[PDB]
DNA sequence: CCCGCGTTTTAACCGCCAAGGGGATTACTCCCTAGTCTCCTGGCACGAGACAGAAAAAAACAACGAAAACGGCCACCACCCAGA
């Protein structure tokens, strides 16, 4: 069950790292501050590195309890 | 109408997990309250005077209790209709 729940994350990780590393803003949310800075202020946004390395790192953070089980949900959302 | 007993359904209860609001505490600092001296004027005691109200007597009226009249219901008689 764990292996099957991580294989999909692997494939989607290739594709989704490709995606996330090119998440464009538009023009007018920044001038008027219309984007969600919440997942960035506490560094849960997946910008900067792999997806099948931040999912596992976040899982570790969650098991140790350092990461809320609610914010992990949004970050994976 | 409410108690009693019985199926049938509902949700209370337990227990377990996850999250965080807010109780509780600590440390810093200041602004508010206690305290005190001097000043005085508001509140109290005393005196007074007069009018609001108690009283009162008398009249008006406004609640309590009998016989006649009117209306309604029941019984009896008369008239009309239906049946034998």
């Amino acid at each position: 069950t764990i292996y099957e729940r991580l294989l999909e994350i692997k494939q989607m990780n290739e594709r989704v790292t490709k995606e996330i590393n090119t998440r464009s803003t538009v023009t007018f949310a920044k001038d008027l501050d219309l984007l969600s800075s919440q997942l960035s202020e506490m560094g849960l946004d997946f910008v900067g590195e792999d997806a099948y390395k931040q999912v596992l790192r976040l899982s570790r953070r969650l098991i140790n309890g350092d990461l809320e089980h609610q914010w992990f949900e949004e970050s994976l959302r």
